[PDB]
């Protein structure tokens, strides 16, 4: 029976760890896919980590130049949460080199984008079994969430881009039910950027919290109806979400230019007029991570919030972020529970090796008491290379 | 319950990438075995990649001199599609340096050749048991497809041969029930060559384009009833199928011996008097892959055709391709889905290793867009040896 | 259907072998886990062995240092019982450096400790979604069992401290259902000393036998009513149970404070007022293993005992040891039959390795013949490191 | 529902390969257990093979010395057949140097034999958990079949042996049902020896052909009825069964002690007065592998036979044999399908190595066409070491 997304988001206090799966640890002797972009999402029986892989192995010579991201050789597979990817225990789902996965109550619908820069072609599957296509309509990296879409009522729906990550790009939004396309819109968004969206759906609609490449150190929004009836903003706290970023301060409803380059992929919760943050610690690398609450912060410019819970250590790297939901069926709640993942990435740029990977660490919702602290990722690098 | 094959091919524009499974380049350290002849099949609830190992494991002394072919060591053993083939994921199936294998709806047909060139015997195993047997009646070398068998209404059929793959040899068609053989018949073909057959149900009927590696640039085909009443030809098309072939010309609906010598196992999916063809972009070797569609091609000489999808490189190794199919119990649709596999070797003769392996790509029909590209096996050789 | 505790333990005559994991002799090779605090625990279809990992494996330079005890990195995982533990058979539990977990009869409870000596948080997991959450009271490295909680009727029991294990700390029990705490008494337990509880169910109450690292070298206990309340006391007997221990001699109802400064985890299991107890064969160090049966031992401090069987000689390492249960839905005895495990330690402080890290063994009940011998850990120190 | 063992042997009239698993050449690289003692057994859903671990790897430290036989180490484990015995693919079942074990339609009974040589105890697991105990009654290491037991109307029987290995000893037949031991009978079988049977069901009764260690160059046998009324005597064939033996003569309805001495496990079918005989091809040593058919060679002294299948050439090395039966309940036949397995021994004492390891072949029954050939090893030796 499909997921029903008519539930509203859980009234959290902190966030309770929930999973580290060690992986470049692990791989500095076992045989662990070299990956990057991963990200967890649930059944209503079972939560998985998905990833894209590089089509190698930690400390082999095929882990060389793995800072690319594009190539014919990256997959997308996934395994259950908290294991460190491995030939021996991931499913393979897709050839990709960009993603997204969601279960709808029935099965899974997977999403993975491969070909060349100027025609990428996103494969959806429904059970493993090719359902639709969806081709690069502006011959500029088609690419999507690297993180999990959103399921309301057997409809499953996500967030593409196409176009340069450097000015204005193109948006769309896709309806889809079996794993095929029966809906999308292009965002009517100037002088906005969407990139890498983390979507989470409440009370029968989605919420993305997006990345702003072009000129955004505060995170885009879109939310939407089962119709692709859309709002758009940006998050108008003055604890600003992305990085780079400027230190905090006066912030705003539009595209905060300063610092606002590059990004990183995020994700936030809203709550009424409050958000809770995901964010770095540092301002300027992805270093550290943190959880902030500001209530009257998604609409307000206060740069003050009410609460801070530490996640990783300022002096560790971190990377990406996305939201992940537990649903009610899987959970037994009357609520749809709030989740996050956290990517440790390792290797380059930042550090001396041929090969960039990531760990994992997750946390979920939670109305009971909770601790800050630091889940590094733990690698000594650098590798035997 | 079974597979009815009743249901016609599915229109298609192009094809969708399905799997990739990097196994030479995740061999280079994990325990992947060395393998060649890989396949895909399906049953009405998974995909399976079937593999002839080598009895041994990449990079290690074992896989000394695996061009060899025919050795008491080669088996028959399967995992899920796009998985490295390993001896911690990998079902065994049958002792074989030749095989084939498909599902009937209700359980796995296997096919594993064994025993001396001089009087070599297939095991037909059903459910896993051995349900048949079926000895060389040439004392040549008795072999098989080294790709899927069809299924129609509770039947399976194959083909073998048994004879010299240097001049005329016996060619017989199979019919079998619950992995037992219920009548055979030998082609009447004086001319034609017959080896490793891509067969695949298309409305009731089975349709097998094949390798003739006597004198056959074009590929041979035979298509026969549930009945085992067959007919024969080559594809007219003056897009040669084979590998080595001639530049591209006026072809022959028989055998066109120029360069048709020594062959590659192919694919090719009939409709109408148009095909689908698969075969390298090199016409002295087996490197590149494309997808070619010729309507009116199937029957004309016309070395014209209409559409041309790349798939691996002209700079790229590639191999065996075959066919396999996806059925409606297994898909939903209201018709049988045309998939392919591509075979890329890695090793002896062509490179400076001791040893000979495959890795695979498989696409998929799809009506909807996609793009051509280049997947390629990746690894980078020599390896530690 | 709820796991029914109403049965009493089986009447046994000695202990029958159940498994060897051979995890550090294997995992001189293989890709194993560096562990410690193993257990076992069982369902109504399965048991499996749980363990905190190091998030390293054996063998590699990531498990240097693994004496150290509490880190971001430790993971409380599980496998099959007798399997070495691998990141290709074990699933992951939760993030921990102290846990306990049980089943109740529907699925699994896990309980996982991470963060800040000052300040660490239990998290509780019903099926692998978090369902409560306990804080340190006392701000001095809360921690649990290290070994299976008890069910009862659908209620599951466990036992924490909170406090200096070098003196007077905080003792609670707690009472949860479905994953969530339901009920807590701290204690009212001056001069007494609880740690590492192995509890189990026997005739509808908890019973468990614990470790006193302040001033016992007999062991501590608290039996209780499935709404906490409590008795306490020490084992009388003059063979006295933990390590380090006196010679045997004249017990007492209390705590034996001669050589019982620093302890070892372990149970012991009551019948009337006669005891098994299981420890260590050596009086200084964690060496060799045994099992004692003193009828009239219970509450009694003769230094004299019936039976003695051998399970690890004096020669070789052990550790930790605890008991678990096997239920009559499991089992179709109309009892509940007592089992243990050992922990063979091996790595430092005793031997010269930069590594520490544990295999097990396990005996089950049994009322017909045994015998006793010596199953100790196998391996041979030092490794390539 | 139980398996009906009513039925008779098939009729057959040689042998397919089945299964060959490559574990030694893959375990040059991979992790795959040292082993001895394989033996294949099949419910009525599955085939498993079962076999002694070392508790190590080969190519490993640890493998040393494991010519031994009897270490606290020994495991009896399982996995699918035809997959090399690994760490990641392989079920604990008991602690044991010795072993059996079968499955009576509902679950498997497992028999495992650890302890020292003067009081060693059969552990008996009925789906995994303990149900029976039997110690040593001669103190003299208690010992059993190394192959499958055998099932009949619920109830099982194996053979076990106490006593010089090198004289008179105690033979015993037990039933079990559920993995209790519901009745037992002492062989009165003076100038006999049986040792390792390889035990068959045949129209509702067991047959079991053995190994005289003692002075027996043809192989003793023990037949039974369920209520373990028995018969016993010697295959009388002029072809000699065991390893030593003499060149084929006339042969002895008792033990034949001309180079009867050592021995060999081994396996025979019965049909009428004749037998299947599987043999080594050398007289001397465990070299080679086939079967032959004597009819009228059960009762008779004829040295003559009708056929021989070469199964493994003289150049070879074997070891070991036993039968394995598939029941109409997982082969939907009217009958009892007859199969075998052979041990191929490499390292000490023949070769020289530092250890001492099996890989195995097997074969089934089958009224069609078959060949003869040779599936060795094929390992080369001595590995890394
Ligand atoms: C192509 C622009 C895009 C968003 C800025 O770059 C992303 C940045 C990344 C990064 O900043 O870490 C790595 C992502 N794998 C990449 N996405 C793709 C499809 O390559
Ligand atoms: C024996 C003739 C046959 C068909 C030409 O050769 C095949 C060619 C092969 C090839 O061209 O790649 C490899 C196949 N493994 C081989 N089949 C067997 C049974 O050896
Ligand atoms: C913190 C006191 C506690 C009980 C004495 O120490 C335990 C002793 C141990 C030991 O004696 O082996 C190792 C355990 N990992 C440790 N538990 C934790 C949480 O650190
Ligand atoms: C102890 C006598 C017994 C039968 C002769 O020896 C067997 C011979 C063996 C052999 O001849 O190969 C190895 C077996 N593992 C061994 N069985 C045990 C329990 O040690």
């Amino acid at each position: 029976v499909k997921l029903a997304g008519n539930s509203s988001l859980c009234p959290i206090n902190g966030w309770a760890v929930y999973s580290k799966d060690n992986s470049i640890r692990i791989g500095s002797k076992g045989d662990v896919f070299v990956i990057r972009e991963p990200f967890i999402s649930c059944s209503h029986l079972e939560c998985r980590t998905f990833f894209l892989t590089q089509g190698a192995l930690l400390n082999d010579k095929h882990s060389n130049g793995t800072v690319k991201d594009r190539s014919p050789h990256r997959t997308l597979m996934s395994c259950p949460v908290g294991e460190a990817p491995s030939p021996y225990n991931s499913r393979f789902e897709s050839v990709a080199w960009s993603a997204s996965a969601c279960h709808d109550g029935t099965s899974w619908l997977t999403i993975g984008i491969s070909g060349p820069d100027n025609g990428a072609v996103a494969v959806l599957k429904y059970n493993g079994i090719i359902t639709d296509t969806i081709k690069s309509w502006r011959n500029n990296i088609l690419r999507t969430q690297e993180s999990e879409c959103a399921c309301v009522n057997g409809s499953c729906f996500t967030v593409m881009t196409d176009g340069p990550s450097n000015g204005q790009a193109s948006y769309k939004i896709f309806k889809m039910e079996k794993g095929k396309v029966v809906k999308s819109v292009e965002l009517d968004a100037p002088n906005y950027h969407y990139e890498e969206c983390s979507c989470y759906p409440n009370a029968g609609e989605i919420t993305c919290v997006c990345r702003d490449s072009w000129h955004g150190s505060n995170r885009p929004w879109v939310s939407f109806n089962q119709n692709l009836e859309y709002q758009i903003g940006y998050i108008c706290s003055g604890v600003f979400g992305d990085n780079p970023r400027p230190n905090d301060g006066t912030g705003s409803c539009g595209p905060v230019s300063s610092n606002g380059a590059y990004g990183v992929k995020g994700f936030s919760f809203k709550y009424g007029n409050g958000v809770w943050i995901g964010r770095t610690k540092s301002t300027n690398s992805r270093s550290g991570f943190e959880m902030i609450w500001d209530p009257n912060g998604w609409t307000e410019t206060d740069s003050s919030f009410s609460v801070k819970q530490d996640i990783v250590a300022i002096t560790d790297w971190s990377g990406y972020s996305g939201s992940f939901v537990q649903h009610p069926e899987l959970t037994g709640l009357d609520c749809i529970r709030p989740c996050f993942w956290v990517e440790l990435i390792r290797g380059r740029p930042k550090e001396s090796t041929i090969w960039t990977s990531g760990s994992s660490i997750s946390f979920c919702g939670v109305n009971s008491d909770t601790v800050g602290w630091s889940w590094p990722d733990g690698a000594e690098l650098p590798f035997t290379i």
